[PDB]
């Protein structure tokens, strides 16, 4: 069995290997990359996402989110308070202000220490989940706006044509902006490209051990767990690496820098934080190997998780027994 310790693998495809996206994912899996739940892909030196980032300041962040924490430093939830619209130029200036800017630090490990010690005492503002793309239309390789759709994959594997669309999302971050522990909708893959700015630190639990994280989370968030049998779908719970280690949960960590891709694999729980002002693009995708994960994915039906239009068909075709109850949650 390849990668039996479930380590995060880093890949350096050549320009020739970067042509065929599906083939390269399957290659990474042949080497055991999926066992970690997360892989890093460094593009060939010949590749670029677009020519420059000099002209992005007028993008609108219609609903910036202030991430307010509750709990203790290593075990907390966050809620998202909606703020007034602002441009990416306005958000960048806010991120660099004395109130929000990255503190002085020695290295990524010092900054990680500072994150976990102090995150709860601040409320950073995240520009998340903005439909759009920063890839140039002429970028032919690993262009996250031109990937094969999940609807087309389901149709190719299973024979059933379904409604829905699959487009990317932009994320504008600042110091301490946080992504809570989650797997993707319907335990899909995700791919994330860090276009510009400061790094993003990731934590990940191997898919084979995801239920260990779930059991810990039920213990640590006992009210939330009574409310919903899949409350990590709400994307609000944080658990620190120190707490994970104290409870014997297998995990790994890695820092993504500008110009690098990360892929998350089906049922790979992940969480993390941004180091300073940055912009990332991400989208969900599927392969043949996803189908079995999609059929078994948990679902939130309490009403909280509320998701995209295209999840309807995935539930309806892959999980017809759950469909009625899940759809009640959506209405
Ligand atoms: O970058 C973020 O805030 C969160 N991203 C992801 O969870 C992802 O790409 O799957
Ligand atoms: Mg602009
Ligand atoms: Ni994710
Ligand atoms: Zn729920």
């Amino acid at each position: 069995a390849q990668n039996p310790n479930c380590n995060i693998m880093i890949f350096h495809p050549t320009k020739e290997e970067f042509n065929d996206f599906d083939k390269y994912i399957a290659y990474m899996e042949s080497q055991g990359a999926h066992r970690a739940g997360l892989a890093k892909i460094i593009p060939p030196k010949e590749w670029k996402a677009r020519e420059t980032y000099d002209n992005i300041s007028e993008i609108l962040i219609a609903t910036p989110l202030q991430q307010v924490a509750s709990g203790r430093a290593g075990v907390f939830t966050q809620y998202h308070k909606k703020k007034k619209a602002m441009t990416v130029g306005e958000y960048r200036h806010l991120a660099n202000s004395k109130k929000y800017q990255t503190p002085p630090h020695q290295n990524f490990e010092d900054l990680e220490r500072k994150y976990w010690k102090n995150r709860i005492y601040n409320s950073p503002i995240y520009g998340a989940d903005i439909s759009g793309s920063l890839f140039d239309e002429n970028t032919k390789q690993w262009n996250l706006g031109h990937l094969g759709t999940i609807q087309d994959l389901l149709e190719k594997e299973c024979g059933v044509v379904i409604e829905g669309v699959n487009t990317p999302y932009l994320y504008f971050g600042m110091w301490k902006t946080t992504f809570a522990w989650h797997t993707e909708d319907m335990d899909l893959y995700s791919i994330n490209y860090l276009h510009l700015g400061e790094p993003k630190t990731w934590y990940v639990v191997p898919p084979e051990h995801g239920q260990r994280l779930e059991r810990l989370a039920r213990e640590l968030f006992p009210g939330s767990s009574r409310g919903c049998g899949a409350f990590l779908r709400h994307k609000v719970a944080l658990i620190s690496p120190t707490v994970l280690k104290e409870n014997g949960i297998p995990f790994n960590r890695i820092t993504q820098e500008a110009g690098e891709f990360m892929v998350t694999f089906p049922y790979g729980y992940h969480a993390g934080f941004n180091h300073g002002f940055n912009c990332a693009e991400a989208i969900n995708f599927a392969t043949p190997r996803w189908i079995d994960y999609g059929k078994m994915a948990s679902q939130c039906s309490c009403g909280e998780a509320r998701v995209t239009f295209s999840m309807d068909a995935f539930v309806r075709i892959l999980q017809p027994e759950r469909y009625d109850l899940w759809k009640r949650g959506q209405d």
